[PDB]
DNA sequence: GGGTTTCCACTTATTCACGGTTTTAG
DNA sequence: CCTAAAACCGTGAATAAGTGGAAACC
């Protein structure tokens, strides 16, 4: 195993993926305030996606991988020096999505961790405030005993895709390369790219149909941009990620993807030999790889 | 060393990735 | 008539986040 670095725009594109942020505040007879507190960020993946985390992890020299179940593995970055490389890694090269707010936060709970304010009730009241506009706000013990009130309101994150790689980043995270064989009689194989995104992020979704010049969007949270004009995949979809090499097993997927693109453009796709090796390469990708 | 950090094991709520069909476009 | 591109489904699980526990640090 020697692992490679990954593209930082294509890291920052998957870090609005899969990524996520933590701020923990638990309660601490031992600690002084009677709380301690834990910063950080974090990446859960499955276990055959674990080389993006020692990927990941090469690239920052920070963090630490450890097994998140049977069938997970995961990349915890918890130490307060180490975070300072996220962060500057960040500033330079920020998020697109609704993650970009959590950032924000996460940049206003370690500068009160910075200078050592989390250990005095008054700074832990700040931390208090900082955890309630982001993530998923505060559990019932931390809402019961601290009455105080706090005012932000995450606003709406309203931002346009910078690059390609960041595109790949995500892509590799929340994308779907999918070969969807219609039934009919005589002698339909239709290939579709959708992605899945929530309804926060309509914003950025409605963008992604003109950011390709394709595309459609569909519609209970939820929400789907989907290509099917082969004119559109086999020029504007499929060359994009060719440029932009992805990561992780949806790169092999991808791949595969390329194959059955290839027949459909030489038209061999109705010939029952072609049809044949389609089913082939469709099996052996995706939930079936 | 006495609070304080950082690490490992392990869990939980839901947005995913992903499949398959029925129906319209042209 | 023909193959294409669009429209409708539907769910399991890999996610996005979370906690308990103790070691390790200074
Ligand atoms: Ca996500
Ligand atoms: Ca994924």
């Amino acid at each position: 195993s020697r692992r490679e670095s990954i593209n930082p725009w294509i890291l920052t594109g998957f870090a609005d993926a899969e990524g996520s942020f933590l701020l923990r505040i638990r309660n601490n007879n031992k600690s002084s305030v009677g709380y301690s507190t834990e910063l950080g960020f974090q990446i859960t993946l499955h276990n055959k996606d674990k080389s993006i985390l020692e990927n990941i992890q090469s690239t920052w020299k920070v963090g630490v991988i450890a097994n998140s179940g049977d069938n997970a593995v995961s990349l915890k970055v918890t130490r307060f020096e180490d975070l300072k490389v996220i962060i500057d890694h960040f500033e330079k090269y920020p998020l697109i999505t609704q993650k970009l707010g959590d950032y924000k936060l996460f940049k206003q709970a370690f500068s009160v961790m910075e200078n050592k304010e989390h250990l005095k009730e008054n700074g832990i009241k700040e931390l208090v405030r900082i955890k309630a506009k982001l993530n998923w706000g505060l559990t019932d013990e931390l809402k019961k005993a601290f009455p105080e009130n706090i005012s932000k309101e995450r606003s709406l994150i309203n931002k346009n895709i910078p690059n390609f790689k960041w595109l790949a980043g995500f892509t590799s995270g929340e994308g779907s390369f999918g070969v969807n064989l219609i039934k009919s009689k005589s002698k339909q194989v239709q290939l579709r790219f959708r992605i899945t995104q929530h309804i926060k992020d309509k914003n950025l979704m409605n963008s992604l149909i003109t950011y390709l010049g394709c595309g459609y969007i569909a519609e209970f949270s939820w929400l789907q941009f989907v290509v099917t004009k082969f004119s559109d995949i086999n020029d504007k979809i499929i060359p994009v990620f060719q440029e932009n090499t992805l990561i992780g097993v949806k790169l092999e997927d991808f791949e595969d993807w390329c194959k059955v693109a290839k027949l459909i453009e030489e038209k061999k796709h109705l010939t029952e030999s072609g049809l044949d090796e389609i089913k082939k390469i469709k099996l052996n990708m995706n939930k079936g790889r």
